[PDB]
């Protein structure tokens, strides 16, 4: 029933980490951004990128943690305590490794899943914020899981996420609007065209 006013978007800072899976958060709020013409700019005091805009009717921030992923509560944490956002109006992107390559799912609540960022996240705000979980796939042993999420996909793989976080972004303004289960039912319905 809640807006969300918040939309963080979770990876690691640096050129040699921006294709990398483990950025999926930041690939998605830099597209949503640059759609709705906000710019993100530092903002060292909770470090992080960040912005403030309208998007479909509504004041939105958007943040990346520039902390490093596992840091990432230095930046959220401290960011929507001062701006009074409650978890309910957060949205949080990261990468999903137990969703294949073109799987997208708004989930409300629940733990961090193994996810390092989210891990440094739960704890300080409670786990009642929204997240937007993009698949990324399993390698498969849990030795090559490192090399994966710091890897850059193949463009097959690369083709298929950009495709769910194109429909993911078309589900924004329900999301803006308050419109939680009806964003979630649609985003969740979403397969490769
Ligand atoms: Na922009
Ligand atoms: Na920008």
């Amino acid at each position: 029933m809640s807006n969300i006013s918040l939309i963080v978007g979770l990876g690691n800072p640096g050129s040699e980490y921006a294709q990398t899976r483990h950025n999926a958060g930041f690939w998605f709020v830099e597209q949503l951004a640059d759609k709705y013409g906000i710019t993100l700019k530092n903002d060292p005091k909770f470090h992080g990128i960040s912005g403030r805009g309208n998007i479909e009717g509504h004041d939105v921030r958007l943040l990346l943690p520039m902390t490093y992923m596992n840091r990432s509560g230095q930046s959220v944490v401290p960011f929507s305590k001062f701006y009074q956002i409650a978890p309910e109006a957060i949205l949080i992107a990261h990468d999903e490794l137990d969703m294949n390559p073109g799987v997208i799912r708004l989930k409300t609540g629940g733990g961090h899943g193994g996810h390092n960022g989210l891990r440094d996240i739960v704890p300080h705000i409670g786990p009642n914020f929204h997240r937007l979980r993009i698949g990324i796939g399993h390698p498969g042993s849990k030795e090559r899981v490192s090399g994966h999420v710091l890897g850059k996909a193949p463009s097959n793989e690369q083709s298929l996420m950009d495709g769910a976080i194109d429909h993911a972004l078309s589900k924004v303004k329900l999301l803006v609007q308050g419109q939680v289960p009806q964003a979630m039912n649609q985003i969740n319905a979403y397969k490769p065209a």
